Parts: structure tokens; C-alpha cells; sequence
């Protein structure tokens, strides 16, 4: 399947701000948008990158898609199972292995294709047991793109038709990073529909569309050419920096922030 969103628009409910927790009653009672006439359409195989201000919606987007949120008005279509891959990188009690692998079963080539272009064999191979290491809930002593690799892992490792990467590539081992989106997103996946929200810049360059949220609106949706052609402002500051991708996540995302509210 590919997905698309006609005129898309969910507000606030209930929960919902619980949920994303993992006021929101006020938000509720005077029935705010949380998303605002949303469109795209990206077919079977291609890869959207979504972007945007900080607090945008970009995570809400993803949970429209899981049917945690409801699109209150407009056409949303998508088949086949998806896979999530959250921000939030939880660790079960249990090996690494057990980890990729979990609730699912175990299948050679399938499993050591996915441990190789996630970046994983760098660092099971420090491990005396390497992938059959125990860990505890939080994987607690592990660095933050180790636990994000091994999440990630276990999102691809799934077998499905949509695939949700929801900021993977947002720690400080930023040229682990280059690679895992290189062979792992780019390579093992560039037959799979995905979505990976992210914020930089090189990731809309090689996406098949783009998504630039502000405000729970779309400041932009289309190619990296129309990007440029379309978004003149935006774009020039941001192909601007030499090496912005390498910047922290906290301050490649104020950036796109304070531009966005710039050239809104
Ligand atoms: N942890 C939170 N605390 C308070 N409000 C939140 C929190 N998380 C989400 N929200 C609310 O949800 C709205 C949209 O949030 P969402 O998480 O989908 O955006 P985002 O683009 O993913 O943010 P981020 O840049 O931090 O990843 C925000 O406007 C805010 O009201
Ligand atoms: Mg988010």
C-alpha cells in the first residue's frame, strides 16, 4: 500500500494528550486542531520525510496513521499492517536479540540483514555475549543511539507495508547516523513505504516527498526541487549552513523553528 490524506483535519480529545504524554483539557473543551487540513499522497515503495517547528505535529501525524487519533474531517487511506518506530526507545527484559526479535519469530537471513545496515554489529561487538547480552527494562547503561538502533531494528525487523520512523536519527553519534539512514533506510527499505520524521536536511534531499509542519499546519508538501523553487526563503537559509545535519538535534530543530515562524 501507499498512503494518502485528502483535507485531513483531527482535533483535541480526550486522551489524546495522555497518550502523546508516552492542559490538555482546555485544548479539548474549546476544540482546538492538534492537525489542519493535511494533504499528501505517497505511493507504494516511496519514502516521506516529514519535518517542521518543534511541537508541529509531526507525532501526531504518526498517530492519525495508528488510528490513536481521529481525523474528524477528510479521506485518510493505507493497507496493511505498519510498523512503529517511536521516539521513545523502550527496552524489554531480555537479550538484544529478544529485543529485534520480539513478539515475532526468528529468521536468519532476516535477522542478520536488519542487525547489519541498523549499525548494530559496531556494538554488539564490544559485548562479550554480543547479541545474546542481557539487558534490564530502559536498557539503562546503553547509550542513547544504541537503544534507538536496537528500537529501530525491531520496527524493520517487523514484516510490514507501512513503516513509521518516528526521529531515530536524534543523539550525538552523528556519523553512525549517516550510515544507519544510508543502508538502513535508504538500502535495506528503499522498497518499503516509510515515513521518517527527522530534522535534517539531507533526509529531504533523498526523500521521494516532503512534509514541513508548523503550527499542526503544512507550511509545505512536495519534492526537494519544488522545496526550493517554492520555498525560497526557507530553503536558502537552510542549504545555507555547511554542515547544519551535523548540529544537535535541539539546535537543528530551533532553527527550523525559528525560520519557520520567519516565513510562515
Ligand atoms: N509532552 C507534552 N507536554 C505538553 N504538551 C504536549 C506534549 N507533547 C505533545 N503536546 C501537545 O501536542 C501538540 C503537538 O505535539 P506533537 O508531539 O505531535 O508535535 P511534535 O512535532 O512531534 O513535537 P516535537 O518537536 O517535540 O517532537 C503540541 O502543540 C502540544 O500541545
Ligand atoms: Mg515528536
Amino acid at each position: 500500500t501507499g498512503i494518502i490524506m485528502e483535507n485531513v483535519t483531527a482535533f483535541w480529545e480526550e486522551g489524546f494528550g495522555e497518550l502523546l504524554e508516552k492542559s490538555f483539557s482546555h485544548l479539548c473543551l474549546v476544540g482546538n486542531p492538534v492537525l489542519k487540513n493535511i494533504n499528501l499522497n505517497i505511493e507504494k515503495g516511496e519514502m516521506l520525510a516529514i519535518t517542521g517547528s518543534t511541537g508541529s505535529g509531526k507525532t501526531s501525524l504518526l498517530m492519525l496513521i495508528l488510528g490513536e487519533l481521529e481525523a474528524s474531517e477528510g479521506i485518510i487511506k493505507h493497507s496493511g499492517r505498519v510498523s512503529f518506530c517511536s521516539q521513545f526507545s523502550w527496552i524489554m527484559p531480555g537479550t538484544i536479540k529478544e529485543n529485534i526479535i520480539f513478539g515475532v519469530s526468528y529468521d536468519e537471513y532476516r535477522y542478520k540483514s536488519v542487525v547489519k545496515a541498523c549499525q548494530l554489529q559496531q556494538d554488539i561487538t564490544k559485548f562479550a555475549e554480543q547479541d545474546n547480552t542481557v539487558l534490564g527494562e530502559g536498557g539503562v547503561t546503553l547509550s542513547g543511539g544504541q537503544r534507538a538502533r536496537i528500537s529501530l531494528a525491531r520496527a524493520v525487523y517487523k514484516d510490514a507495508d507501512l513503516y513509521l520512523l518516528d526521529s531515530p536519527f536524534g543523539y550525538l553519534d552523528v556519523f553512525t547516523e549517516e550510515q544507519v539512514f544510508e543502508s538502513c533506510v535508504c538500502k535495506l527499505m528503499a522498497n518499503k513505504t516509510r515515513i521518517l520524521v527527522t530534522s535534517k536536511m539531507e533526509h529531504l534531499r533523498k526523500a521521494d516527498k516532503i512534509l514541513i509542519l508548523h503550527q499542526g499546519s503544512s507550511y509545505f508538501y512536495g519534492t526537494f526541487s519544488e522545496l526550493q523553487s517554492l520555498r525560497p526563503d526557507f530553503s536558502s537559509k537552510l542549504m545555507g549552513y555547511d554542515t547544519f545535519d551535523q548540529f544537535t538535534e535541539e539546535r537543528r530543530s530551533s532553527i527550523l523553528t525559528e525560520t519557520l515562524r520567519r516565513f510562515s
